[PDB]
């Protein structure tokens, strides 16, 4: 079959504040070869771009007030794609898809994550 597989993991009930690091193995596909298109769709609401780079690898693409919360990356070596989320926050609980077009129609299908409310630790 030639045809490429995308893996989206990473998106899980997840805790409030600290830090997340999402990924997103290849297959059949290159990483190193193409950008890596994030998207993030809240339940009722409209979906809302989150990460956009060009298939170059030069630079990525962010909004100055999403910048410095979600940044897309690639790896040649391990063949994977990361994204990094910073200052979490309460309405991140949505789902995050990725799309890759590449000669053909290549899409994932949507990781789905949750953020709770301010709590205490456990002891």
């Amino acid at each position: 079959m030639a045809q490429v597989q995308l893996v989206e993991s990473g998106g899980a009930l997840v805790q409030p504040g600290g830090s997340l690091r999402l990924s997103c193995a290849a297959s059949g596909f290159p990483v190193n070869r193409y950008s890596m298109r994030w998207y993030r769709q809240a339940p009722g609401k409209e979906r809302e771009w989150v990460a956009g780079m060009s298939s170059a690898g030069d630079r990525s693409s962010y909004e100055d007030s999403v910048k410095g919360r979600f940044t897309i990356s690639r790896d040649d070596a391990r063949n994977t794609v990361y994204l990094q989320m910073n200052s979490l926050k309460p309405e991140d609980t949505a789902v995050y898809y990725c799309n890759v077009n590449v000669g053909f129609e290549y899409w994932g299908q949507g990781t789905q994550v949750t953020v709770s409310s301010h709590h205490h630790h456990h002891h």
